[PDB]
């Protein structure tokens, strides 16, 4: 069973995660956590259980919050799943999510193959 090192982990995965910070304008709304006070949607945390965003993704990846890859991919996948849950299919969030999504696909698999 490999064991991974917190800074080596990081620098294998931070490349995937830099890629979905780089999309413009996909990743503006996902840079910051919802906020439901601020955005008056208190139907948010009745859907939304585990809120992720692209910050709280970077904070624990800098601070060994993920021993293995598959956590860092699990909150990915949260904060993808968590926006396709509340938002429409149409709407700019739902359809930004979608692109950082083809994104991330793309950068992940090499990526999880080279770890392993
Ligand atoms: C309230 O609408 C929003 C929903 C979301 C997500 C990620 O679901 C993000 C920013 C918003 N302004």
């Amino acid at each position: 069973k490999k064991i991974f090192k917190p800074e080596e982990l990081r620098q294998a995965l931070m490349p995937t995660l830099e890629a979905l910070y780089r999309q413009d304008p996909e990743s503006l709304p996902f840079r910051q956590p919802v906020d439901p006070q601020l955005l008056g949607i208190p139907d948010y945390f009745d859907i939304v259980k585990n809120p992720m965003d692209l910050s709280t993704i970077k904070r624990k990846l800098d601070t060994g919050q993920y021993q293995e890859p598959w956590q860092y991919v699990d909150d990915v996948w949260l904060m993808f799943n968590n926006a396709w849950l509340y938002n429409r299919k149409t709407s700019r969030v739902y359809k930004f999510c979608s692109k950082l999504a083809e994104v991330f696909e793309q950068e992940i698999d090499p990526v999880m193959q080279s770890l392993g």
